[PDB]
């Protein structure tokens, strides 16, 4: 893999969104990875529907939390509609996927990045954005404004975000994270998270639970 | 269905191509329908590879003829590459589909339009372009320049073309056919073929063997 990569610069990342007061982070993270792989495979960057996952992934809890695996499986099985067609409401309603037009973007399946390992993480991120989990509940994380964040934070995973690149700055290796708290949080909605080397759980548990979808066709 | 329809006007038809001195009409017809459904489903008009079918559909005979069913099945199973990536050579070579990048457009499957019936034909053409067979070997068909062609021609099917619309002109109902003989033949590469009413084999056997692909995902 290269010394650095930024999928935003490669046109595989849509603008920062805001989950509002709804615990739909799991949906946002899954959608960002799907938007990314769709662009990488087809060349087109489409904004996909987090709302469809919120309403339709029956294995998740809408605004009360959900899972990376079940939401990615949902897209692999059913495809996902565009957000234009199924816009975000920050609330869970009845699944309305069927009454929807436009295309349904589908993925073939998803894989798990071998955990707690910087090398595996970078090797996979060099190919496409990853859905990752982090402990974001601590005060420092919440109030992050800029720079390479290195805590303090533990590994009590409670938030799903999207890794969209990595690199180094001022003698510090980092990972670019796209959060779903709007453009006012952090560095225009992103955070450069310190990259722990080798075999470790990662800063705020970033290497513990990473997944990526794979898409073989258009 | 409407009184008339023209998929060219709806942006679902790529420019007229020329099979050259290669009996790859079957590949051209299949590709035109796939290009059409892809646009209808995804909104993007991509030019797909006839060459991939020529080289890769092992059930067909390259430049010596082939089938509507086997070529459509090929795309349903393997998807098809863009022509940019796998350009036409008017000759059959080794299948080179695997060493190719870019996306592979796939279809879910294909269906047969109930034969010898104007109503079924129009009902299906109102939804998307159709792969149809016609007897094009006769002198009149070969030398067609303009107007609503109504023969003479029999029903000895020997050529595959694409139906891309229908309508009426000067008291005559017709079907718009996209041929693969270049832009100099007929009406800029197209032919308005007389539409026989009801239960009949159609002018030049146009209602005898029509198929269309269906695509459920992007």
């Amino acid at each position: 893999y290269p010394q650095s990569i930024d999928w935003r610069a490669k046109g595989a990342v849509t603008p920062v969104k805001n989950q509002g007061a709804c615990g739909s982070c799991w949906a946002f993270s899954t959608i960002a990875t799907v938007e990314g792989i769709n662009k990488i495979v087809t060349g087109n960057l489409l904004e996909l529907s987090e709302q469809e996952l919120v309403d339709c992934d029956k294995h998740s809890y809408g605004c009360k939390g959900g899972y990376q695996t079940t939401s990615l499986q949902y897209v692999a099985n059913n495809g996902v509609h565009t957000s234009k067609v199924y816009p975000y409401q920050a609330k869970q309603y009845k699944c309305r996927a069927t009454d929807k037009p436009g295309p349904k973007v589908k993925i073939t399946g998803y894989k798990r990045v071998p955990s707690n390992c910087e090398t595996s993480f970078l090797g996979a991120l060099a190919n496409q954005p990853l859905s990752v989990l982090v402990e974001a509940g601590g005060k420092p994380f919440q109030l992050y404004k800029s720079g390479v964040f290195d805590g303090p934070c533990g590994t009590k995973l409670d938030h799903a975000v999207t890794a969209v690149g990595y690199g180094t700055s001022d003698g510090k290796n980092y990972i670019i994270i796209k959060n779903s708290w709007g453009p006012n949080w952090g560095e225009k909605g992103y955070m450069r998270l310190k990259r722990q080397s080798g075999n470790s759980q990662g800063t705020c548990g970033v290497y513990k639970s990473s997944y990526y979808p794979f898409k073989g066709f258009a």
